[PDB]
């Protein structure tokens, strides 16, 4: 699989990757920094990078959400679906664990809070169109 997608968060607000590396999100719609490239490696494992950035938003050893061009394991999320229809992303750095999450500020969340069932958690992938 390969795809090209807006990944829209439950608090309103849109995954942008700076082009320096700052993960957060933004409320502009045609923003740029905000299309991202959905990539399968293995599994039901799935790798993001942001077209115009490069980077690729990653969660360390701790459970800080960063990015790098430079992959690692940190960069391995699984995409699940909860029945609401919606999907999740967790880590392969070790129920469920840690998720790919954004307080309704725009910032986003650590590791050891993120759980299964929270709204942040629940992000929704809409095409550019």
């Amino acid at each position: 699989d390969i795809r090209v997608r807006r990944l829209f968060c439950r608090t309103q607000w849109y995954l942008r990757i700076d082009k320096r590396g700052k993960v957060k999100g933004t409320q502009e719609m045609r923003n740029s920094y905000n299309i991202m490239e959905i990539r399968t490696v293995a599994v039901g494992i799935v790798a993001i990078k942001g077209v115009e950035s490069e980077y690729y938003l990653a969660m360390n050893k701790e459970g800080k959400l960063y990015a790098k061009k430079e992959c690692n394991e940190d960069c391995n999320f699984k995409e699940l679906i909860l029945e609401n229809h919606y999907n999740t992303y967790a880590s392969a750095k070790w129920g469920g664990e840690m998720f790919v999450a954004l307080n309704q500020k725009g910032l986003p969340v650590k590791g050891k809070k993120t759980k299964k069932e929270q709204k942040t958690a629940h992000f929704l992938p809409m095409a550019i169109t």
